[PDB]
């Protein structure tokens, strides 16, 4: 089951938090489906799993990032011998789709992060804000922040040819 | 004129980065109108000047802040001995107005940076990537995020109670 997964409602239509998660991965399980939501990155903390989508297996270890895009059909289990954990982030807006549409990453859907990459610290704060998610305490606008600061981080790392 | 005036479209609605810019005052001379903008923010970079809004005259100096909201009728001279120079960022969209009435700065519309303050330093970034502003760096991703810092930092150090 799931140690975090916060769902905010979708207010926002240029940019947008959907969820954070945290999940430990049962040996020998994981998920199929169809991607409904708009994006997904998930972030692979500890362990091992294999991430499945158009044909490609991909065995995926810590410092490994899968994103999922809506409508892609999709297979991501935890390894049997030691099985992931990973964080995710669930987000929207039509300056998330066109910021994405900046980055290789989207292409194959699958990245590993670098020594000094950016991406984890920033996916590890979006988490643990979702913890204890204050509005009133403006933890609404420091999500959105860490949102376009992930976005401009993924670009950095895993730039298209201008 | 302006050492800078960089202004942007108004391409988004929830929050728009509006214009950057960056004025040294001749000495006994400034601006008096009715404000036509959502809202900008003038950080006091250098000397001295007036700000007079409502019956009051407000004598400010470097790291003052002044703000500008639509239908304000205002005054901002500079000091005839030593002339300010501000930094200013216009900006807009819904997720702006509902953040600045999260501030207590947005009633008298002037404030003094603390010396730890993290306001100065986002103003001066904004500025400095207006200069070479350049879009295909994804330059508006990071101005976007630039803003969503600033307008959390004025609630951290200018909160309304709760
Ligand atoms: O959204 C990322 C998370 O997705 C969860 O899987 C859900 C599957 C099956 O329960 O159905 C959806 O609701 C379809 O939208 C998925 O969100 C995973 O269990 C999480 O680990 C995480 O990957
Ligand atoms: O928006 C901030 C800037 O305002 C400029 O003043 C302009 C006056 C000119 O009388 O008319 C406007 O266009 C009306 O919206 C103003 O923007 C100042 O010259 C700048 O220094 C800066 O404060």
């Amino acid at each position: 089951m799931q140690i975090l997964w916060k769902k905010y409602v979708k207010e926002n239509f240029e940019m947008n938090v959907d969820e954070c998660g945290i999940e430990q991965g049962i040996p020998g399980l994981g998920y199929n489906y169809e991607v409904l939501k708009n994006a997904v990155i998930h972030y692979v903390t500890k362990g091992y799993g294999t991430f499945k989508f158009n044909g490609k297996v991909y065995n995926l270890k810590q410092g490994d990032i899968f994103i999922l895009l809506k409508g892609m059909q999709v297979e991501y289990v935890a390894s049997i011998d030691d099985p992931w954990e990973y964080y995710w982030i669930g987000f929207s807006g039509s300056n998330a789709n066109e910021y994405l549409n900046r980055t290789s990453i989207t292409n194959s859907c699958v990245a590993n992060c670098e020594e000094n990459s950016k991406i984890p610290q920033i996916i590890l704060n979006m988490c643990e804000i979702s913890k204890t998610y204050n509005p009133s305490r403006s933890d609404d606008i420091l999500l959105l922040k860490e949102l376009y600061s992930l976005l401009y981080a993924l670009i950095e790392e895993f730039p298209k040819p201008f």
